[PDB]
């Protein structure tokens, strides 16, 4: 039954979509350690978001499944008779799920400590990580988009998916020839708006563009929205995630009857502050739960935040250089041979990253041995599951096949890069596989990856639903 499996994958790999592409494809039985298939498993390839496998495993090793992230509000002394403080610091220590609701709850805590007036200025302290907002080789033209948000220790997560450093931009049409109505979301009052969008005729062509031009904190809206088109939302990044947290916290304070008299900006707690008075704090959920939004939807901000957090744990340095080194050590200490691994980031966004299929499968096997194995494998997208928090980036792939509800796998995708790596459990074998494709010049080779995942599901002992 091995040869038939081998002949089938071979044939799948002949596909025209893989013309001039380099593909690493390795399949292994995790129980018997049997090698089932191996094509170019030592070839170094861009993994895209398959990099998160290495990041998540390292984060579980260094921080632990039980780890949580904190955010504080400090003043130099507690409020007095008159409920006054001077300057106020909002302090982020790497929470990637900190919401506007959580800012409100802390705002209510500030007020309940008996503060009525912030007489000085409000500061947003993100000094727990360094101020390097973006990886060196990330593309400036990708900067307006969510997967490319700036990295900070203090950042507001939008939605149940916890997309960091972004605002939700809405555009609603009016009558033909009148401007579109635009809303900036959280960044109303923080980012600038440049609205040039108009309402087009009903049944005309939608040509709306929402941008944030490079090096600006301006949301620029161009084009035309047809009078009958559905109202639109788009997540766009802001310059300085923490100064947005600052602005939003100013809003939550006032909502909770605390007047801010001064300004809002970035700044770190002074250090001539003798004994800061913590007036509010928040504690995230634990890493094991945070892994879900992070791995299902392949959340880039989360990955980089987790890397800088590794750095802080291992070295007191909230930094890509320290974290990445700690990612390798943790993988090493886990029994992973890291010879083929090149780490330029945690998310896989960077074109500086390199893996091999063997390294991936190596990681996949070594994780199952660890204490945190169940929580790790739970975070992985499940093929063909329509609940986004189950299927993740696999929700609309492999539906109505043997892989539906079985294949647990991480996706990864860029121009000329596509990867699918993970697990296929079954009565006929518990399988680990990695499929990494580079250099294809046509459609994304997802039909090839699916076709292999489905065939593996059949090997593991599952049936197509009918
Ligand atoms: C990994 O390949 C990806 C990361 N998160 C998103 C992004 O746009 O970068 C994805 C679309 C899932 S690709
Ligand atoms: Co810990
Ligand atoms: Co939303
Ligand atoms: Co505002
Ligand atoms: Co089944």
């Amino acid at each position: 039954r091995l040869t038939e499996l081998r002949e089938d994958i071979d044939a799948i790999l002949e596909d025209p979509a893989l013309e001039g592409a380099v593909s690493g494809v390795v399949v292994v039985d995790t129980a018997t350690g049997e090698e089932l298939y191996s094509r170019d498993g030592g070839e170094q390839l861009l993994p895209a978001s398959n990099m998160k496998l290495f990041t998540a495993a390292a984060a579980l090793e260094v921080l632990g499944a039980d780890h949580s992230f904190g955010t504080e509000v400090a003043a130099e002394s507690a409020p007095g008779r008159r409920g006054e403080v001077q300057d106020l610091y909002l302090v982020g220590r790497g929470d990637p799920t900190l919401s506007a609701e959580d800012l409100d709850a802390m705002a209510a805590e500030v007020a309940a400590s008996g503060v009525r007036t912030v007489r000085g200025d409000l500061y947003a302290d993100d000094t727990w990580f360094d101020s390097e907002r973006l990886v060196d080789d990330w593309w400036p033209e990708d900067e307006p988009y969510a997967y490319s948000a700036q990295i900070s220790a203090l950042t507001v997560a939008h939605g149940e998916r916890f997309d960091t450093g972004v605002t939700e931009v809405s555009v609603t049409p009016a009558a033909e020839g009148e401007p579109a109505d635009v809303d900036l979301g959280a960044a109303e009052g923080y980012a600038e708006l440049d609205n040039r969008a108009v309402t087009g005729a009903a049944g005309s062509a939608n040509t709306l563009v929402i941008d944030r031009p490079v090096g600006t904190n301006t949301i620029a809206v161009t084009g035309s929205l047809p009078a009958d088109a559905a109202p639109v939302t788009a997540l766009r990044t802001v310059d300085e995630p923490a100064a947005l947290a600052g602005h939003l916290f100013e809003e939550a304070l006032e909502s909770n009857g605390v007047t801010v008299k001064g300004d809002v900006g970035l700044g770190g707690v002074p250090a001539d502050w003798q004994d800061a008075e913590v007036l509010a704090d928040h504690t995230s959920a634990e890493l094991s739960e945070i892994l879900v939004p992070f791995m299902k939807f392949s959340n880039n901000g989360h990955a980089e935040m987790l890397v800088k957090s590794i750095g802080q744990e291992t070295a007191g340095a909230g930094t890509w250089d320290a974290g990445l080194v700690g990612v390798e050590e943790a993988l090493s200490g886990l029994g992973v041979d890291t010879a083929g691994l090149v780490l330029n980031d945690g998310s896989g966004l960077s074109r500086g990253n390199l893996v091999t299929a063997d390294t991936v499968v190596d990681l996949l096997g070594q994780a199952g041995s660890a204490p945190w194995a169940q929580t790790w494998s739970a975070s992985l997208p499940v093929a063909g599951e329509s609940d986004p928090f189950v299927g993740g980036t696999l929700a609309n792939r492999m539906r109505g096949t043997a892989a539906e509800g079985v294949v647990e796998a991480k996706t990864g995708t860029m121009s000329g890069v596509s990867a699918l790596s993970g697990y296929v459990p079954g009565p006929e074998g518990e399988l680990a596989f990695s499929i990494v494709n580079n250099g294809h010049s046509g459609p994304a080779p997802l039909a090839v990856q699916d076709a292999i995942a489905v065939r593996l599901a059949e090997y593991a002992g599952h049936q197509a639903p009918e």
